[PDB]
């Protein structure tokens, strides 16, 4: 019998996604990578207890994260089964399709095949009557959009989805299935892009202004740049990477928690979608919360550093 | 039972009309050969080398037999015994719209028909749903406006992921196009008679609507019912598209496939087998999909000459 | 489908040894015919006519096909098809002995084999229990306590109506009866291959056994599969005509002459055999002289 | 999908248990060890696969295998439904109860209580509607052998056990069970054992000939002293090793030098040889053994290629081979 | 979510229920009282999640407690679900039939139509697979004994109770119940007599030799005689000890090994707390046997 920590939700940052009633925590975790059957269960349930003592509620997922693929949300399931069976109402579960999951024409993609056929397995695979958030994972350049759509509202109107996000679309593929969602009555409800210190097509882009205009979420994937922001490549790059841990460090952060906190210093993100293969990993980067504030100076610095190294 | 791992590796598969959907460019029909007069393993040899070959899609009707449903029964029983990890890599259609049972809901194009059918289906193959839902034919006596309707509650209520029509005329079938899109539900495919002696959806303008409106085709007895495997002009003239062919290095049948996926104009060939062999020469007919201009030309002209 | 309404006008049934059961005096085995090699439509013609012609009782085992388990499984189809208003006027049997899947567990008459195999065949068949259950065959190794409490399991369970076995000696025989009847369970019956050019029951001392215990008798392979329907085949066959019959009728008919056989379990590739085999109901009678000339003969 | 080597009963030794018709693997693998949610599922996976590729169709477990308690039942479930689907009715599965395994006064022992809702547990755990063998684990001396030998018939009579077991009982109470099942019409199985080369209170008590007299089987386990018979701790304490992760304690001066040359003057490793020699006797019926990765299962069923030893051989054996003080369930089997 | 404490089993006694493997708590709770419709389910939660961190497991129900009949079952049933669904195998749950229960000649007595309807209807009520303990829960002289013993004994090979016990059966009935019992191969478990400082028929009777001489267990019914030995001259024995009257009446069913558990009620969480502590020290005719009926045939 398990109890979580009754002070979970003392802490943690909650931001509303874009401009719907939901409310993400400020960190979420991704079960992409530590949570397959690699991965013994005893430090699978350790992480996910600790993110949930934390305050995090909300858990990404999707169909091919393992090793090998459906293994997470499998593993998820019965985590979920286990420890969270009286708590399921205070999480926010997201699964996705997109990439490839199973062999052939129908195992990838944007399909209404795909997307319907693997929803269902994800359900079956996680336990659950339904996801909160239901994502197509990427573009597909072949599939029409009203065809990608209208699956995204077919698993919202049967049940199957609370909400629909959508991973990696341009600004102008974005605006489209905004404009094709709003014809099924449906907002969308979030954008998941790769998004971190060194990669910031999401600004360039022009994604956040899309977003915004829209009242669309954003969760910033691979916010640590797969941990090349944590400290742990050219002399340029290591010697700029030296610099702004010296900046962290000046700050009283290590280097991952600024960069968290660098992408959670403005409204412009709902959350950021940190990994964990510890415990100890989760409590480190919730406190980047303690220090959300960065000087115009810092800001500056920070890309300096960035451009003199060409970490861009 | 393990599917062959190399089964995706040769077949050529093509996004049907506009959709995603991907078929493959041979597709197996279950008209013939799977009824309750053929034995089980005999359809199971059938089924397996399809799918090991990288054909995904089974296209079957409620009536398909004999007698009629036990193409699907039967189907069904295989699908549960070989292809339960499968289910999710296959295409699977049905359709309503010929005989099928006796009295006025038996037939037609009636809600009544199309959705107590779609029912009786999914239980006879012990499926949640169907890929593709089609009226199989024109019910000049029902309002298209309810037959489209039928399809879209299917679509809605889950029994059909897509929706198509067979056999229906350019003007019908862009009527339905049109019902189906006051429904937001794009109309999938349209599967016709066509084969290099019978050309209706060419002249007819079919395939310009179908490509106008993104509706995938997929050509019904592709080898004229074996004729493309009768008069003395007839069979003169056959025996020249058989010589055009050795010199191709294609049996007839091969040339015969080869020529409508020659283009990409056709979706997909829907084929039949009575036997694993005949799959395996058939989708054979990838290897040489090239036609010149004069080729097109001769065939054309040996086909004038013996009235085919 | 509606079964022939005069269906039990002319079949003989005979009380199966001392049991209040009455099997018909031609039963209907699916060793062949019955496999997913056969098509769906000729098996249902078959069941169908057995049905019209009063033979109630089907013999299957969890191995008949081919492939194996196909025959099980093709009758639970034409049962939920066909016999779905009817499977209370039917006996069904099935059986576990021979190979059945592969390794240790998949043959002989061991508790594991025999208990697994009977929930694979009931489930193959649609069933919630049988008529009967076999022991299929005897297994040396294993002892009998053990086959017999596998089969009283059965029984207890509401998984089999009654219990039998098939090709077991004239002493394991008794030994079974004598185990069962431990559980308060008198074996039903006897399945042997018997026929007029197999007589090991009759020089075995079987047919006493049997009688002596209460036990009914179902004979297997009573055509020899065939070969009674070179020289003495011939002048059998010449006997058969001076009775009016067919080689194959007096085939049967001898089997059924004594009230020693309670059943001769026929095959059938078609309709039109069971019409005629049943039709050795019409002469169940030998002189001494003839069953003296058949035995010269033969 | 997965299928299994078609050649699986190819070299396997297959023997009756006691008087019974059921064969068992002369050797099974049992899931103590290396099947817990600390170890990863591919790991267990690729073992069990390996396993049955080799023949091995017996696969034993109890309540208590993890750590956690109940997660090596949870863990086979999962690759029972996953890769077994198709061959349950090939392999035999045993579980047990006596042994702590929840808290309080219902959780250990023989009652009726706690063998009952447990066994109810381990089919809810490995979702199974009955295990081939159900044990009691080990003798409770407060509890009437009448109340738990009448729970192991009520397993039987209910179709959620097909035969019964003990393990780690003396010759008088494995005598005293074999009679009162017998007055539920119940043969016992089998009988296990600790029994290896360094722990023969199995001969020396006479158990053998008790369970020969009564027609049952007998399954040792720990037949390589848990690794210590390998041969893997004569030159230092492996990282992956059990005694890393079974203490040093165990490798006092007090045999596996010697036994290890025999094994080479044989042919063999140590662990073949340990394992040969218990498989000597037609009275054993398997050996239990347990494997951390698929390699040493290939390794350890060619014990099945030397099973005979020479007068000289057990006669240097029993002189220069000592109790090896590593019987760690002889509490049990005392009483 | 309820989280038991932690060292529930630390403190409380447990005792071997005769000659079988059964440990009950040597003070088990009853719901004869303050478990019906007419107790708020928040006071009813109260006491039995005390009674639990106490380290008492057995509960003690039958069909007609309540008020209404039934409901102390329903009630139990609702708490089992809400607050100890991880802990039913940590618990004996035990239920009766005998008295009445439902109108006519079917709703009480011993006969197999009566007993087995109505652990029916108890399983349903309580929603379980089984109980523990099963009782005929007193004799009925019309019903022959025969009947009865063979509908607890199909009770058992059910799967309906894992064990059986009677209630206020004199020691002849009590024997001749063990006989027919074992001949079904099933040891009668327990018997449960009204029995305290003020009732004391059990000794008298010889009933305690019968028990012990077949195996048969003991936990003594209305121990407090209702709360009069609680106070709402033998108080001041008890002062002198150490002890509230309530604890040394309690203490001294518990003196011997001849009672297996004491079958306590309560009404508050904080009488448990007390009544426990008569462990501490368990070194040493009132005319209230209102269920004499039964005993006397
Ligand atoms: N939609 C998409 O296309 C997409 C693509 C990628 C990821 N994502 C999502 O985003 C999540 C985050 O991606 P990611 O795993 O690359 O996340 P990240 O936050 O970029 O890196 C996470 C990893 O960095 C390490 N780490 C985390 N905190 C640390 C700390 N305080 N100090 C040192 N090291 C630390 C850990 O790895 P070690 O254990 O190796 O130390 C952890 O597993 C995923 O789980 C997934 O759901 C989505
Ligand atoms: N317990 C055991 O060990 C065991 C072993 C074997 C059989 N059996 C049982 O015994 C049953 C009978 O075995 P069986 O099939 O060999 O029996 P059989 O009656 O000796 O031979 C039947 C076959 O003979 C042919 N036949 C039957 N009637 C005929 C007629 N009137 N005219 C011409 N040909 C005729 C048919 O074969 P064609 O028409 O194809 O030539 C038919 O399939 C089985 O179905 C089975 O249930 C049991
Ligand atoms: N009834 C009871 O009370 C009881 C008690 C104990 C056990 N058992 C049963 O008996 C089974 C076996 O116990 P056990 O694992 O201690 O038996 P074991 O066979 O004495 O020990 C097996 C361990 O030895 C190592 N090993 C095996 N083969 C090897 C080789 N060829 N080379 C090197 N190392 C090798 C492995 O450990 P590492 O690789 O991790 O070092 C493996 O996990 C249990 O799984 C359980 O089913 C029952
Ligand atoms: N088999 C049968 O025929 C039969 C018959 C009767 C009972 N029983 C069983 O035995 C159980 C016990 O019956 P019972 O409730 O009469 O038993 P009891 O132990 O004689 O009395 C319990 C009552 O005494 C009062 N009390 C308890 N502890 C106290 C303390 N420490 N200080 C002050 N007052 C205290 C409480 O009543 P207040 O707090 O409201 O005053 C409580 O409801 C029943 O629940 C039932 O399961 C069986």
């Amino acid at each position: 019998v398990w109890l979580a920590n009754p002070e979970r939700y003392g802490q943690m940052q909650y931001r509303y996604c874009g401009k719907s009633g939901l409310r993400l925590p400020a960190l979420s975790l991704g079960l992409w990578h530590n949570f397959g059957h690699v991965n013994a269960l005893e430090s699978q349930r350790a992480i996910l207890r600790k993110a949930f003592d934390l305050g995090i509620t909300h858990f990404d997922l999707a169909n091919n994260y393992g090793p090998p693929p459906g293994s997470a949300e499998e593993n998820f399931g019965r985590l979920l089964r286990e420890d969270f069976a009286a708590y399921r109402d205070e999480l926010i579960i997201s699964t996705k399709a997109g990439y490839d999951m199973w062999p052939g024409p129908y195992g990838s993609g944007g399909s209404r095949k795909y997307l319907l056929a693997s929803l269902d397995q994800s359900l079956k695979r996680m336990g659950l009557e339904y996801v909160d958030i239901f994502y197509s994972h990427r573009v597909d350049e072949n599939t029409p959009m009203e065809e990608t759509a209208s699956a995204l509202a077919h698993a919202v109107q049967s049940g199957k989805a609370l909400y629909v996000g959508i991973s990696s679309y341009s600004p102008e593929r974005t605006q489209k299935m905004v404009e094709l969602l709003r014809e099924w009555k449906i907002p969308l409800l979030i954008h998941q892009p790769s998004y971190n210190l060194l990669n910031r097509w999401v600004d360039k882009s022009g994604l956040l202004d899309t977003l915004q205009n829209n009242g669309v979420g954003c969760i910033a994937f691979t916010p640590l740049a797969q941990g090349l922001l944590t400290g742990k490549l050219t002399e340029a790059n290591l010697n700029s990477l030296r610099l702004l841990n010296e900046m962290a460090q000046q700050r009283g952060q290590s280097m991952a928690q600024m960069a968290l906190s660098w992408l959670l210093k403005d409204d412009r993100v709902t959350s950021v979608l940190i990994g964990a293969s510890r415990a100890e990993q989760l409590e480190e980067n919730v406190q980047a919360l303690n220090n959300l504030t960065f000087s115009t100076k810092e800001l500056a610095q920070i890309d300096q550093h960035i451009a003199d190294g060409e970490l861009n």
